[PDB]
């Protein structure tokens, strides 16, 4: 409503109507942390790169705020691009078009986001240092093109006894337009709890009174109520210089043998992954599913009715259709996906407390066990607040899709416990 403006907003950029990778009629999946739009063709291997390099949501299917529309309508396409391909020629470019094979879509998209081939190169401290003050938004990329690695510092102007490193920085000289570079940094190589006299990024904000900026910084889920050297917390250096506005949010920071089984979680999870893989033991290469998946796996003497339901915001609520009559639940967990855990602990939760839904077996794939900063399962069963059910059976089993370790096992588990 708020939104539908800025969301038409964000379509209207330079480049836009065309998908960022191959060009395609205008798509309708934003790279959230990019700024960019590509078709759900496309969309579908940034999802594979996983949350570390790309978070895909659509405008057409995801529930979306103004907050999260940030970089999309202070970047686009035609800009992304200028950097990121900007040693793409004209003629015979490695580039595809609107149904090219996918073998060659994902040899592209992988060597331009994650490898950096076609962007344009060179080194280099200062000048990001310069661009940050500048604002300039299309410089920071650059820099974060050429593989700067914005979690070690630099060192500042004249009399450099001390250093900051970037996003302590861009937190200092932040304004209204100089919002989305603070953004771009956090989700892109922000070390978000780094500390180098042991300041966080979150006590800077206070002292310089960045209101906007902390909106952003808890966003990204920050540390509350750390101490430096000083022992000042993020709620005490906003009295030493009694900046009012910052302490309102500071203040809230605080609070024979078959079986149906239906398959959830959010988005992008890996859900139609692993349905597929243990269906054909091959790993597949996967596109958004904007319906939902049947398949029945028979893995040692007992049929699995497999009912693989997308995860978009939008098609959630049609979850509760597919309760009735279902034995054993698949929830599969991102686990690379730390900013959206406290998301799938809602909509689990939501789920085992249908009154649709008692007599259930609960399998959770802690899934993406393969992937760098990855969550553990003892993790996962806390957060996803496994602690206090009692009188529920549940089973946290680590996976990786990809490779299909852990997810035989959790079949093993549903056997065993569809007593
Ligand atoms: N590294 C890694 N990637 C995975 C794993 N499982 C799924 N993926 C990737 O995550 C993306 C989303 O998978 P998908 O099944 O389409 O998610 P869904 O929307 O819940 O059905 C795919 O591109 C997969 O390549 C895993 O265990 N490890
Ligand atoms: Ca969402
Ligand atoms: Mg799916
Ligand atoms: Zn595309």
């Amino acid at each position: 409503d708020l939104t539908k403006l800025l969301i038409a907003e964000v379509k209207s950029r330079p480049g836009n109507s065309q998908c960022c990778d191959c060009g395609a009629a205008d798509p309708t999946w934003l790279s959230t942390n990019l700024g960019v739009l590509t078709c759900i063709q496309c969309s579908g291997v940034h999802r594979e790169l996983g949350v570390r390099f790309s978070r895909m949501q659509s405008l057409t299917l995801d529930l979306l705020g103004p907050s999260e529309l940030l970089l999309a309508l202070n970047m686009g396409n035609t800009s992304f691009n200028e950097v990121m391909e900007a040693q793409l020629p004209s003629h015979g470019g490695p580039k595809p078009s609107a149904e090219s094979d996918m073998g060659t879509r994902r040899d592209y998209i992988m060597a331009k986001y994650v490898e950096h081939r076609f962007a344009r190169r060179c080194t280099e401290p200062q000048r990001l240092w310069t661009a940050i003050c500048n604002r300039d938004l299309l410089s920071v990329l650059e820099a974060f093109a050429n593989g700067q690695d914005f979690g070690q510092p630099l060192p500042g102007p004249d009399a450099q006894a001390p250093e900051e490193l970037v996003l302590h920085l861009a937190v200092k000289v932040a304004n209204q337009a100089s919002l989305p570079l603070v953004d771009f940094i956090i989700q892109n190589g922000g070390h978000l709890d780094a500390k180098a006299d042991g300041n966080t990024a979150l006590h800077y904000a206070a002292l310089y009174n960045q209101p906007d900026c902390l909106k952003l910084l808890l966003k990204g889920r920050a540390l509350v109520g750390t101490v430096n050297e000083a022992g000042e917390t993020a709620l005490d250096i906003a009295r030493k210089k009694h900046h009012k506005e910052c302490e309102e949010l500071l203040e809230q920071a605080q609070a024979n043998k078959e079986m149906r089984i239906l398959m959830l979680g959010l988005d992008a999870a890996g859900k139609t992954t692993i349905l597929y893989k243990l269906k054909l033991g091959q790993s597949v290469t996967t596109i958004p599913t904007v319906g939902f998946n049947v398949e029945t796996v028979t893995y040692k003497n007992v049929k699995f009715n497999v009912w693989d339901v997308g995860g978009q915001d939008k098609i959630r609520p049609l979850w509760r259709h597919y309760y009735t009559g279902t034995q054993g639940l698949i929830f599969v967990v991102d686990c690379a996906d730390r900013d959206r855990i406290d998301e799938a602990r809602q909509e689990l939760h939501r789920i085992i407390n249908d009154r649709e839904m008692r007599d259930a077996i609960i399998l959770i794939f802690a899934n993406k066990q393969d992937l760098p900063d990855a969550m553990k399962p003892h993790e996962i069963q806390e957060k996803l607040g496994l602690t206090r059910i009692r009188d529920r059976n549940w089973y946290v089993q680590p996976s990786c899709a990809t490779s299909g370790d852990g997810l035989y096992e959790g079949l093993t588990w549903l056997t065993s416990n569809y007593k």
